[PDB]
């Protein structure tokens, strides 16, 4: 009882973690394509294209991490392996679109970058990944309601 | 009593995250806009028009809004900061209405001081209070949670 609540806890607390640290990383990659771009027309504001990349890395890696804390966390009994499961391959699917828009911009060539449907696999996780929390909150009451009955 | 501090604080945390999480959003396909534009402008111009992109923005801004009005209409506890609460009201205004300009900024299509909007100052202006509420808050719950135990 007590226990299951910090478990589902910190895997709230992680994966929420990852999935804002990919929406930076996107946000970000994205003011890369916007100043390389202006770096194209022999202009730029703010920062060098260049530094918005390896700031895209720090995050997408910040991503990648807590989304390894959440892996590691250990289920209890009582939640879905095929839950877990889905929102992990939306997860995946995201996540590398991101990597993969990174070498799109190295490689610079910027219209096979904007194409890609990055929303979709942005929803495709979004989806499992509120899913989840709702899977999560309504498992966290029912114990919750075990233990404040059985006390 | 614990029911009315805790399915009030989860409750704030929630709410605080889906708009923090849709000003992310909101930022992000503000630069996808942005590019599509220089895209637009220039040559050659891949996905998603600068318009669609555009009242996206609009719609998962208000979204945010949303969220902030749900959020603030939970009844605060005793316990918890007033300044803490201000504060952090004061940057999401603030990172709010950064990014409510940017929008009409680019109506007015120039893309230049656009990209130069000290943005991401705004932003983990917002992202450092919405984190310590967090904390005070988490931390607000564990406490909480041990005055009932201990009864």
């Amino acid at each position: 009882n007590f226990t299951v609540l910090q478990t589902i806890r910190q895997q709230q607390s992680t994966l929420n973690g990852s999935w804002v640290a990919l929406l930076q990383t996107r946000n970000t990659l994205n003011r890369a394509g916007i100043r390389y771009m202006m770096d194209q027309n022999n202009i730029g504001s703010g920062s060098t294209v260049a530094e918005l990349m390896e700031s895209a890395s720090i995050s997408l890696k910040q991503a990648e991490k807590n989304w390894a804390d959440y892996e590691a966390l250990p289920r209890d009994p009582r939640q879905s392996t095929a839950a877990a499961a889905e929102i992990k391959r939306n997860y995946d699917i995201y996540h590398n679109a991101l990597a993969e828009l990174i070498q799109l911009l190295g490689a610079g060539k910027i219209n096979e970058f904007f194409d890609q449907p990055t929303q979709g696999y942005q929803d495709g996780f979004e989806k499992q990944y509120v899913a989840y929390m709702e899977q999560n909150d309504r498992l966290h009451d029912i114990a919750v309601s075990d233990n404040n009955a059985s006390y």
